[PDB]
């Protein structure tokens, strides 16, 4: 009732554009362009609202009008955007996307320096508020310094961390002992551990590596091989019967009181 989840991460305007016919690289080739709310953190925040939790986004948008519409749009979806930064005169984050007639991803551009405005100084302004959430979800779009501040100031509140990409995930390597649940895919787990994840035969040693480095819980998506989960206390298994629904799933199930393995399976069904 007074239980709420806090999400710290980025909010993007996803722009998806594709031509209707073969792309003439000359003049305005008619097509269909879709604007979309995005960012890993903002997406997880929205999914938690849909799941029935009181979700607070801690993010940054620019004063660029389309920033304020991102906030409003996610607000309508349930999220308490009341606390975000509106950054004066910055481009709000966005994730440009160029699809094909087959929805085939051609090129993708990413403008997210505003993500760096989610500072420790900003987060410290809500130290009390953040320290009273039932759980904190952070993505690795924010700076090393900011994520360091979250992990250092969670006041025993569990931090679920979404690694976002192989490039952005590394900022957590030295801080796995502060992360309650980490959700890497194959490449991100390879990148973090330095151990090749060639197939199911290798997850045992990867997970063992994560735990040696203090990770409480690993939820490792192996794509087609399904999901491997591993608790430092010993419980591991496979669920082998999107990632933004997965993270929301895991965090919501935790707050709901659900055991680890049952949460992985549930979140994996929120994913599909
Ligand atoms: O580096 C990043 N790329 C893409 C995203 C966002 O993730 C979403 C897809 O899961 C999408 O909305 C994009 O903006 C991000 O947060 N960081």
């Amino acid at each position: 009732e007074k239980d709420y989840v806090v999400i710290i991460g980025s909010a993007n305007i996803d722009v998806a554009g594709y031509s209707h016919e073969s792309l003439n690289y000359a003049d305005s080739n008619p097509g269909k362009i879709k604007f979309t709310p995005g960012g890993v953190g903002r997406n997880i925040a929205q999914n938690l609202a849909l799941l029935g939790n009181k979700a607070w986004l801690l993010s940054a948008v620019g004063s660029d009008f389309y920033g304020q519409s991102l906030l409003t749009q996610t607000n309508q979806s349930g999220v308490y955007v009341d606390k975000c930064l509106i950054v004066p005169g910055e481009n709000t984050s966005s994730y440009l996307s160029l699809l094909d007639n087959t929805g085939e991803m051609l090129v993708a551009i990413n403008d997210m320096n505003i993500s760096n405005a989610i500072t420790a100084e900003y987060l410290a302004q809500h130290r009390e508020f953040i320290q009273r959430a039932k759980v904190i979800v952070a993505d690795c779009n924010i700076s090393e310094e900011a994520l360091a501040w979250i992990l250092d100031n969670a006041a025993n509140v569990p931090v679920f961390v979404d690694p976002v990409s192989a490039w952005k995930c590394v900022k957590v390597r030295d801080r796995l002992n502060q992360i309650h649940t980490l959700k890497p895919n194959r490449l991100e787990a390879e990148t973090l551990s330095g151990i090749a994840l060639s197939g199911r035969d290798d997850v045992a040693k990867v997970a063992a590596w994560f735990h040696q480095h203090g990770l409480n819980r690993l939820v490792l998506s192996m794509g087609g091989d399904g999901v491997y989960y591993s608790d430092i206390r010993g419980e591991n298994g496979w669920s082998a019967p999107a990632g933004d629904a997965m993270m929301a799933g895991l965090a919501s199930c935790w707050v709901d009181g659900m055991p680890f393995a049952e949460s992985v399976r549930f979140a994996q069904g929120c994913s599909s």
